């Protein structure tokens, strides 16, 4: 008997490797695609334009699909918990789809669906094809407790099996076959909102440095997969000045949005390796190994994001210094590495995994002393590829608030800039106010000589702030209060 089936979509923002789709349209004589858009959901929320717009490319992408097979995406206003049971009566649904989700917050939104769902008689069908792994299963060899180092977690998944295959593609012809009849007037209820209704500027003609949606995504798969890219990207990768922009091979922020398959990457990268080395290592898969271990880490673990309560963090007294942490997140420290970083992430939605090192480091243990979850919150709203699982995860890291085994120094805010582009110019890109220092000065200002500033048309302390701290004072200070945090544990 045929089912009337709704594949919700919530992360997995694709129709390639799509299992739960594929379990959705198997024995359908009807299927819609739905998204739960949460009408309240920005008013506690603080999330920038660039995910916004990221998200929602990424939902036209899926209707601008949808409609080639004669269909549309269904964009539902409400929260799933009052919607799923008008839906499951309103249409005589009797199967429900949806790609896992191993947050903790949606494991119990979902758990609570799938309990109305069984009172309906609505069968419901949950693929977990936005890891590599089954995360219960590395959880449950390790005695029911995730890893805490990439180390045992590489230990762990040594002796699991593979990552699944990516999925095979839902037929292009069964899914028009068995596609609900649109009426005229969907676009009254269920469009896909433009950016301006959200209250955002009016958008340009051209190109978003980061376009949203599974057509994009599968083209930079493609670009980023070129022989002639492999030594750049794998074999001898080196972070310089060009390091630093985004890249049009960039995967980050559609593997983050699902609209790229892990496990699709993950296999075609070692195709690509057996092609050009004729069994790789395990860190050919270093960028998704690290973001599997932060998800098996968050996913039994409410409070994964925050400090107090959380049962792998350890408890620093941190700063409350909202006045600091304000500097930061405007790009206003006065120190030019750190605030064109903290620019180009608000004006464009990336930045460079060693860039996050730096900004995070001066925030938490490096300079600033304040708390990691701040800086987690400020990733949140401006960063692409940040989730609750690998932003929590990583600035647990990189403050050594959790993982630790060893210390590891914090970049300098001056040198490191300095080292990565010596030219200056990512400085005179996102901070134009700097472009006439000359490269001597243009990383630390503020030891420019009075003639030099007049040139340059930028009087620090006036045009540009003087820095907020003495970062050798205060770097040496922070080092003696983490060091002190943990040896005094024993
Ligand atoms: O370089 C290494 N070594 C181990 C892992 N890794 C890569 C990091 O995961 C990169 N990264 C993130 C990725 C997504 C995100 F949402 C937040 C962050 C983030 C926060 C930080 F404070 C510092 C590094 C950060």
């Amino acid at each position: 008997d045929g089912a009337s089936s709704v594949h919700w979509f919530r992360k997995g923002l694709r129709l390639h490797d799509n299992p739960a789709l594929l379990a959705a349209v198997r024995g359908a004589r009807c299927v819609r695609c739905v998204y739960i858009l949460d009408p309240w959901f920005a008013a506690s929320s603080s999330v920038g334009i660039n995910r916004w717009r990221f998200l929602l490319q990424s939902l036209e992408d899926l209707d601008t699909s949808l409609r080639k097979l004669n269909s549309r995406l269904f964009v539902v206003r409400g929260q799933p918990a009052d919607v799923f049971p008008r839906l499951f009566k309103e249409w005589g649904v009797t199967r429900l789809t949806f790609e896992y989700d191993s947050e903790p917050f949606g494991k119990e939104r979902d758990a609570a669906i799938m309990k109305m769902a069984k009172e309906a008689g609505v069968e419901v069908v949950t693929e977990n094809s936005h890891t590599l792994y089954d995360l219960d299963r590395i959880i449950e060899l390790n005695g029911q407790k995730p890893p805490l180092t990439y180390k045992r977690f590489q230990a762990l998944i040594s002796r699991m099996e593979l990552p699944k295959k990516p999925a095979v593609a839902v037929s292009s012809q069964q899914m028009e076959s068995c596609r609900a009849e649109i009426q005229e007037n969907h676009d009254d209820t269920y469009g896909v909102p433009s950016l301006e209704e959200l209250g955002f500027p009016t958008e340009g003609l051209g190109p978003a440095v980061w376009q949203g949606g599974e057509t994009e995504a599968l083209a930079r798969l493609d670009k980023h997969l070129e022989r002639k890219a492999w030594v750049a990207n794998y074999e001898r990768p080196r972070m310089n000045a060009n390091s630093l922009l985004a890249s049009p091979t960039g995967l980050s922020p559609y593997l983050r949005f699902g609209c790229l398959s892990c496990r699709l990457f993950y296999y075609r990268l070692w195709d690509l390796y057996k092609k050009v080395k004729r069994t790789p290592p395990l860190s050919l898969f270093g960028q998704l190994l690290w973001r599997e271990f932060f998800y098996t880490a968050a996913t039994n673990n409410p409070r994964f994001d925050r400090m107090e309560g959380n049962p792998i963090c350890i408890q620093i007294p941190w700063d409350r210094n909202p006045e600091a942490l304000a500097k930061w997140a405007e790009g206003k420290t006065g120190f030019p590495w750190i605030d064109a970083i903290m620019t180009q992430l608000r004006q464009e939605g990336w930045i460079h995994h060693l860039a996050r090192h730096a900004v995070a480091c001066f925030l938490t243990r490096g300079d600033l002393w304040v708390s990691w979850e701040s800086g987690v919150r400020v990733f949140d709203e401006l960063l692409l590829d940040a989730d609750f699982s690998v932003n929590a995860g990583s600035w647990m890291w990189l403050s050594c608030s959790a993982f630790f085994q060893q210390f590891f120094h914090c970049y300098c805010p001056v040198g490191f800039g300095r080292r990565t582009d010596p030219s200056g110019d990512y400085i005179r890109r996102y901070l134009p106010k700097l472009k006439g220092f000359p490269s001597r000065y243009i990383y630390e200002p503020w030891n420019a000589p009075e003639s030099v500033q007049k040139a340059a048309k930028c009087i620090i302390g006036v045009d540009y702030p003087r820095p907020i701290v003495n970062h050798a004072e205060t770097s040496r200070l922070n080092i003696e209060r983490m060091k002190q945090i943990y040896q005094q544990l024993s």
